[PDB]
C-alpha cells in the first residue's frame, strides 16, 4: 500500500477529519477557523458555512450528513445540516478547550472535554450532558464510537487509548504499546482501533481483542492529528505538520 495526498488546498495546522458514507472528506482547517470538504475524486474542496469559528479541533459527520465540529477556542460545539445555511450551537455546558467530537446512529453526539478531563454526550434534542464514567483522563483528545455504542478515547496526557462499553461504568486500557501524545482515534465497523500517534510520526491499530497494534505504512508524516476510516477501511490523516490530509487504502 502507497499512501496518496488529497487534493485539498490552503491547509494551515488541520486537525480534525471526518470521511460520510459517500467518501466525502472534511477536515477542520484550525489555523483558518473554518471547516472544508472534498467530494470523492475532486480536485476542488469547499468551505463550509460555519461563522466565528475560533481554533476549532474535531469534526464529525452523522448518517444524514450533518457537520458537527467543536470550536474550541469558543468551549462550544456547533452544527451544520446538510445543505443549510445558518449554523446551530449545541446546548452543552461547561467545556474548556472542547477537542474530539463523535456522533453515532442515534444522533447523540459525544465530546472530549479535554480542559476539565473528562467526556460529556448529548442526546439528540437534549439540553442536559451527561458526563461519562471515566476515570483518570488527562488532557483527553479524541473520541470515537462504535456501532455498538463503545465509546473509545485518546488519553493524551497518558499516552493511552481508553473505551467504555455502552451502559459500563468500569473503563478498559486498550493494549497499544509506545504511544506518545496521542491525538486521533477511529474505530470501523469490525471493530479495529485506529489511532494517530502524534509524538511518534506514525498512524497504528488494533484488531478486536489483540494485543499487539501494526503501524500503518504512511510515509513523511509530522504531527499527525486526526483520523478517520470509512466503510472500505481506508484510512485518512490529517498530516498537520504538514499542511496536509493523506489517505492509504486498506
Amino acid at each position: 500500500n502507497t499512501q496518496t495526498v488529497l487534493p485539498f488546498t490552503g491547509l494551515n495546522t488541520p486537525s480534525g477529519v471526518a470521511v460520510d458514507s459517500a467518501g466525502t472528506v472534511y477536515v477542520t482547517d484550525h489555523g483558518n477557523n473554518r471547516v472544508v470538504k472534498l467530494a470523492a475524486g475532486s480536485t476542488n474542496q469547499v468551505t463550509l458555512p460555519f461563522t466565528g469559528l475560533n481554533t476549532p479541533h474535531g469534526v464529525a459527520v452523522d448518517s444524514a450528513g450533518t457537520v458537527y465540529v467543536t470550536d474550541h477556542g469558543n468551549n462550544r460545539v456547533v452544527k451544520l445540516a446538510a445543505g443549510s445555511n445558518t449554523q446551530t450551537v449545541l446546548p452543552f455546558t461547561g467545556l474548556n478547550t472542547p477537542s474530539g467530537v463523535a456522533v453515532d446512529s442515534a444522533g447523540t453526539v459525544y465530546v472530549t472535554d479535554h480542559g476539565n478531563n473528562r467526556v460529556v454526550k448529548l442526546a439528540a434534542g437534549s439540553t442536559n450532558q451527561v458526563t461519562l464514567p471515566f476515570t483518570g483522563l488527562n488532557t483527553p483528545h479524541g473520541v470515537a464510537v462504535d456501532s455498538a455504542g463503545t465509546v473509545y478515547v485518546t488519553d493524551h496526557g497518558n499516552n493511552r487509548v481508553v473505551k467504555l462499553a455502552a451502559g459500563s461504568n468500569t473503563q478498559t486500557v486498550l493494549p497499544f504499546t509506545g504511544l506518545n501524545t496521542p491525538s486521533g482515534v477511529a474505530v470501523d465497523s469490525a471493530g479495529t482501533v485506529y489511532v494517530t500517534d502524534h509524538g511518534n510520526n506514525r498512524v497504528v491499530k488494533l484488531a478486536a481483542g489483540s494485543t499487539n497494534q501494526v503501524t500503518l505504512p504512511f510515509t513523511g508524516l509530522n504531527t499527525p492529528h486526526g483520523v478517520a476510516v470509512d466503510s472500505a477501511g481506508t484510512v485518512y490523516v490529517t498530516d498537520h505538520g504538514n499542511n496536509r490530509v493523506v489517505k492509504l487504502a486498506a
